[PDB]
């Protein structure tokens, strides 16, 4: 075991291959089945594991009741074998809160926890199983992160934080771990005007995090990170094709260095992309305003062009289905000599768009990569809610 | 560790004994037993599992409603610990999709299925629990498998699939892997005329894979490949024992090189034979028009003459309880001096036979060699329909 | 890691101490707990194992009607960790069948399951996970065996089986397994006139089996094993203690070579004792009539003096509650100059006791030895049947 | 791989961190979670794992009715993976009864239960998963323990025990174990008037508990043990800061060498405190008169000083949620220069608080201190006791 180095490039995607789907809804509905929101994926060196916050209730449960709501003492970051769904009997809880991130460093794994009342939260730093650092709240507003996988390279493991207003400038920090331990604090430069819910993989010694504007922006901020400096740069996404939730049509040009506003009703989502020059695919949902549908769409030099459009796309839930939450995570420990982009879609069920039941919760489905031209269908959860009601 | 060389001769086989048996469907009455189809056996270094097609919820489940249907984007191969019933807390989920097969070559799992629309389905081959390679549809109707275990010989694992019609002339392949990625592929040679859903072994440096020809013979196909030259032929079962269902009354004679038409009202099912001279064993349904019960016939020459047939019988499963799909595999990994036959039968409950439920699922047993002569009674589900009514 | 010997003597007994109870049917009424019935204890370097029959169904499930019934096609021998109660998830199934015995023999276990029909039964044989040796029924009657552990010793592990009549003359054997292979079979041969169900047990180099007379005898046979030699004798308990049930009410005298004829309304029930001259303990069901209550008896020179009563005694389940079977075994890996004995009650609940509810199942106790005084209290199964109402 | 040394200081602690809650009941109004009560926590080389005594029945389950009651042969400690809640599914039997103690030894583990009748109880000693030692009953009155865990020094392991009445005078032992067996065996000496349930660390070769005194004291005894000599001295925790329930108003001066007595209507509660001069912090109900809320009060020299009050204070629980026993435990094999404090706190539902339900249970929350400032809230158990009606 040795600490992952991100030497390789990323691998050559022309469509995205089927990884994982936990089907959670469907089975749920008479197993015994945590409910959950912010799912993710994180791999290490024997292969890749499901994430979420539980809710510390199963879905069929009375508790159930009133899960829509994001923040409670009952909320834990657990994770389970790729593939199943998450049960009280199969899952691991790596950290107690309502707002998280993990990823392994090639030795260990790292997970991070929020939790606490709005203007008093704390984050707890585990590494290996053990809590080794705590980081008050700096803000005395949600201090929060990025629900999905942090990268890591060198044993230096990059983390974007944010404390302040969802709706105003907020205060991001970008917090650098080795073993759990912090070695350097940034706060946020750069041309990005609010962070949240970064997305963030590693290429060719560089880490990439995707984030999510939820003050102005329906593109998406880009912070670039140098994990051996410890240094960052901050701008949007160029790309004209807007990713963030709710989103205006798409204008004649994007923007690098400011945000695109408007869309109705709602300021963002979390999401991802994977920018490698003419390699460069976007995530978003299929509906402008409601998080609906989720297709992948291969822009070239989205990064850097303004003008840069969608040359191929990949239905991966139709819109005629809910979507949620998206991610990158990559499995670094491939034998491969690239990294192969991956993701998931995180697939709400339930409240608010579904008010004839009680509760909100999701399943997952996860792609990665082929450099094949594969077909595709629609991977939406797949559950009836009329079972449930 | 080591690479598997197919080193051995077959077992002499006089007789089957009763291997594992999961009940699945008695114990999923009220326990959260996961809806399957399409079961088969695998061996490794460490001992025999079960897998199978989860279709994404439980028996119980309203989700259950429905399951009749082959392909949707909720089924799985899940794999489990040998003689479990398959639940949501013990099954390994080996790959997405609604076609698969699997083996062991002695270091590493392969494990490949299939998803997506009829049009444009893709594999995905897996290895060692990582996906590995992908396979794009090459005639544009349900690229598909075996449905039970591939062989794998010094590192070379053929995997037989077909891509086209179920009624027609498809085109079928036979791909040689090596650590999840393809050394050759070779189109379908010789006298078969259609191949679906091969059943195969290994003995001798051989491996036979006995299969459904689903458009017109009631004999099944018989493909014989050579992993070490990656080479094949193909014809049909010689025998007059006509294994396929559905089937005519066995003729006077078989033929060796053309299918054998007629039988109703169903196409064909999977199954298997072992064909070794005088020590060769034919499964089949009991009936000749339906998936109900379940008979071993010691069949010598069955492989080479049309003439050929039964000199004993075992009744596995009496023709007053439903059967399935049958399939072969051998623990490659046993401490014996010859490899020793084993086959399973998938055990169908609900629909279509059983209209009173709304779901369809099955149960395993499996069974294996043996040079005594032993008694032998009727391994039926055992589930009472009337208590899912 | 090396072959177990049996040359150290028993430990000095006083008292009997909990090891373990499951508490399965308070659990099951509510939990997925399987129905069973015959379980015992085995113990290997590692800890100790519960084990125990299946029938193939959950405790509230609609399919434990019936489960009176001994002999099915959907009975397994399942093991699990000890203390914890028998569920479809933590279960491992070690044979297909209904009679069975295991042992460890230091290097691996080896599981013998009986399935078939009552004129045409087997016997399977596993050793380290893997089928071994096929034994075909000799008397077309009910092949049956111990229903709780072998013993081994320096890699030898002797089996008592049965086939023949309950009610009359049968043809027992002692079958001298070595990884699973026969290296001898043996008949029956001394006093003992009838013998089912032998609790075995090894020290000093020597395996004595305190066995069920299902024909005549309300004293129990005892079968005395020489595994280097592979020889035995048989005789019966020579204690005027008699410990069958049904039995007549304990005689003057008792018998060392002859069954001792009497009681009502049942013929026999699976128990043990542990005989070490002074330093002798007798099991029996507090009722003389029926499998309720369970008393230990420390009753010096049972096994040569037709004289020999109590001199003192432990209730390990009261008169007002159910017991069942009884059997013996011993942590032959424990770190102690000598082997402790053990035993377990098997506490039936439902049918034909309780006959409110269409089931019959059981949960487990088990007690080792104590040189100390320890004071005692009734480890009765604790389920209220009024709730399986 | 080496026995622990309690070499290293108490860290500084100035807040406390979450560490893990199981939401057990909220969890167990669905799926399949055992009824506990007197739960703590443990750890071990790999992690920390949560005990406690189940009632050997489902919280669901018709037989959680009466599981007030605190002795019965259903009961039995359990140990499971830390944040999950128990299930008969996940959780490993230590030993059975109604009363338990477990620790580390850095080699194995060692698990002690007490079970029996009140006037006859008896105690197992458990090392590495096998029974070694057994001890009878001194006192003839509910021989019983810490209900939190052990410390072990140099592979010495003290264990306080007590027999004898709850409400008077009675016979308390500390036990010097190594692998499980007896080393020593003292009398409780020095000024505490009643000892039990102590809640043991150590710290720079000390161990210190302190317990309950259910007689007299509102004022908590603390006893000090020497494990390399194996000697003690017991008084009460100096400062006037009480912290059993039930207690009266804090008095103007504590008492060092004397119970201060006085509270309604209960006699005591387990509770625990960490002792560092300074660096000192005693755990209590915040409700002097039931088991209601929870805080930490920071009391410097709360051992030595009977005027020492708190200087700051963490809500762990609000007073409007049920609490319960409270344990301390520590991670010794952190990856630290210092040994961090933890605890528990046991959150009880049910009887006889809320007696709308027939049951009695709890959930768990457990934190660690930290040298930051950090924010908190109230981990309060979380489950709607209108659900179980
Ligand atoms: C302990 O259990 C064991 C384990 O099962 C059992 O041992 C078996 O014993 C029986 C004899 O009792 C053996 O049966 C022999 O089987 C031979 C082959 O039979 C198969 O093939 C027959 C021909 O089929 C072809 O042709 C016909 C047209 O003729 C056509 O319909 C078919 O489709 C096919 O083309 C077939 O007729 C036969 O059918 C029987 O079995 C099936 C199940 O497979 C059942 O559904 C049928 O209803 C029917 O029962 C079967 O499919 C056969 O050649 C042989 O016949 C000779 O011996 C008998 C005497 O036994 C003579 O009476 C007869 O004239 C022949 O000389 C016989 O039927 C079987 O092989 C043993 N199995 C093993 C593994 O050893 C023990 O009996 C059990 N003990 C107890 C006490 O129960
Ligand atoms: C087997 O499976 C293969 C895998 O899916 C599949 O291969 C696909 O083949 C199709 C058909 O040839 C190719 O389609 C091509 O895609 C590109 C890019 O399409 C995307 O972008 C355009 C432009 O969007 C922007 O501009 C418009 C208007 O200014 C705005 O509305 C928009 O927001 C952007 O600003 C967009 O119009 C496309 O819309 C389609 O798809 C979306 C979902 O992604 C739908 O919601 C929508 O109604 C519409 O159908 C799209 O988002 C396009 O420019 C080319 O002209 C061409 O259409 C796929 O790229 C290709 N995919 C891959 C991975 O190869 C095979 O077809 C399939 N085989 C069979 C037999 O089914
Ligand atoms: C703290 O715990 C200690 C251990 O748990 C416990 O110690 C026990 O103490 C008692 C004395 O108080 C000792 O009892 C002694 O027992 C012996 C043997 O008794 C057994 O056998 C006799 C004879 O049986 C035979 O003959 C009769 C008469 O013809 C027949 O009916 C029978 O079928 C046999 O042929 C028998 O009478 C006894 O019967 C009693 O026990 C049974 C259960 O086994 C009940 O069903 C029955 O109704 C009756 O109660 C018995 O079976 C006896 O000979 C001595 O005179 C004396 O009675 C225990 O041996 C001893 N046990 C151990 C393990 O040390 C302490 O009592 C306890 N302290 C408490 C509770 O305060
Ligand atoms: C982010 O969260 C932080 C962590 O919780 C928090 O930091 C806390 O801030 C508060 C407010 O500044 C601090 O309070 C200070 O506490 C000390 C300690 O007070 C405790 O002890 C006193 C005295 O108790 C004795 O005397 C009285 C008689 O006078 C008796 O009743 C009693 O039985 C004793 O003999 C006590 O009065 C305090 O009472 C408070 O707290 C309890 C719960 O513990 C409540 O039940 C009660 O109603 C009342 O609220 C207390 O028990 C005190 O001397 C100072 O004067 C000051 O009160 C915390 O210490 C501090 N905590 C930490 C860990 O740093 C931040 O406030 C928070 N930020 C925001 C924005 O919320
Ligand atoms: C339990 O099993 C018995 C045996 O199968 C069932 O009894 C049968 O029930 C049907 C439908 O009511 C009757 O017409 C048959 O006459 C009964 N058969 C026998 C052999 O008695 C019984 O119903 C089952 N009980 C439950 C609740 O499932
Ligand atoms: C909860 O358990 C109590 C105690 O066993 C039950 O109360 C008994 O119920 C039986 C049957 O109705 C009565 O005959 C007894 O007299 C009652 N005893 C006591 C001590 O009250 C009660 O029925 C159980 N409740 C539920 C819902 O199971
Ligand atoms: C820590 C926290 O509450 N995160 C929540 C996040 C947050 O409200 C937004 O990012 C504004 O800050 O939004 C959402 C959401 O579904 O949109 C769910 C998260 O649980
Ligand atoms: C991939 C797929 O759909 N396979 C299905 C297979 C197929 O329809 C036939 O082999 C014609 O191609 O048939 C059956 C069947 O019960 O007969 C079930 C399989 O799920
Ligand atoms: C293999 C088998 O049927 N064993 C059964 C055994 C047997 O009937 C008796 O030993 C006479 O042979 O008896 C009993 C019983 O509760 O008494 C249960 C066993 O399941
Ligand atoms: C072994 C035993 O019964 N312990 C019990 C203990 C005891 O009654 C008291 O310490 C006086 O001795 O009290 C309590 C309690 O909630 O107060 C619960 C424990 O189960
Ligand atoms: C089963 O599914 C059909 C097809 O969707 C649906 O209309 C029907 O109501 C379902 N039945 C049940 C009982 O859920
Ligand atoms: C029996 O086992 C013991 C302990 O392993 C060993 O030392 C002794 O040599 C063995 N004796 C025989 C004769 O095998
Ligand atoms: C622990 O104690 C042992 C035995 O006295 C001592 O030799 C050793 O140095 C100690 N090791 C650690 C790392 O605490
Ligand atoms: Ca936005
Ligand atoms: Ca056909
Ligand atoms: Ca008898
Ligand atoms: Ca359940
Ligand atoms: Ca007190």
């Amino acid at each position: 075991r040795t600490f992952l180095n991100l030497t390789k490039p990323l691998c050559e995607v022309n469509s995205w291959h089927i990884l994982s789907k936990d089907n959670a809804i469907r089975i749920g509905e008479d197993a015994h089945i945590l409910v959950t929101r912010e799912p993710y994926l994180s791999c290490d060196p024997q292969g890749c594991r499901m994430f979420a916050l539980s809710q510390g209730t199963t879905l069929r449960g009375r508790h159930a009741n009133g899960t829509i709501h994001d923040r409670s003492p009952f909320r834990a970051l657990i994770s389970w074998e790729m593939g199943q769904a998450p049960s009280p009997y199969n899952t691991r809880v790596e950290c107690i809160g309502w707002s998280s991130t993990s990823c392994h460093d090639g030795m260990s794994r790292m997970s991070i926890c929020m939790s606490g009342p709005n203007n008093n939260a704390s984050a707890v730093v585990w590494y290996g199983g053990r809590p080794i650092t705590e980081i008050p709240s700096w803000a005395g507003n949600i201090l929060r992160t990025q629900e999905s996988e942090c990268v890591c390279h060198k044993g230096v493991c990059p983390v974007v934080m944010t404390d302040g207003p969802a709706n105003n400038r907020a205060a991001t920090k970008i917090i650098y771990f080795k073993e759990g331990k912090i070695q350097k604090i940034e706060e946020l430069a750069g041309n990005a005007q609010h962070i949240e819910e970064c997305s963030c993989y590693g290429a060719g010694g560089v880490i990439k995090c995707i984030c999510r504007d939820n003050w102005k922006g329906a593109n998406r901020p880009v912070i670039t990170i140098d994990p051996e400096m410890m240094t960052h740069t901050s701008k949007y996404l160029c790309s004209k094709v807007l990713t963030d939730t709710s989103r205006p049509n798409d204008p004649t040009n994007g923007n690098c260095d400011a945000p695109i506003t408007g869309g109705s009703p709602d300021p963002g989502v979390k999401g991802f992309a994977f920018l490698d020059g003419e390699n460069s695919w976007l995530g978003r949902t299929i509906s402008k305003d409601s998080r609906s549908g989720y297709e992948m769409l291969k822009v070239p030099n989205a990064e850097t062009d303004i003008q840069s459009g969608p040359i191929s796309n990949q239905v991966i839930v139709n819109n005629q289905n809910w979507s949620g939450y998206s991610g990158a995570f990559i499995d670094y420990w491939a034998n491969k000599e690239c990294f192969n982009p991956c993701f998931y879609v995180e697939l709400i069920r339930g409240r608010p768009k579904e008010s004839s039941v009680l509760w909100t919760s999701n399943s997952i489905v996860a792609l990665c990569g082929s450099k094949k031209r594969l077909g595709s269908w629609s991977w939406h959860d797949g559950a009836e809610i009329i079972y449930f009601e």
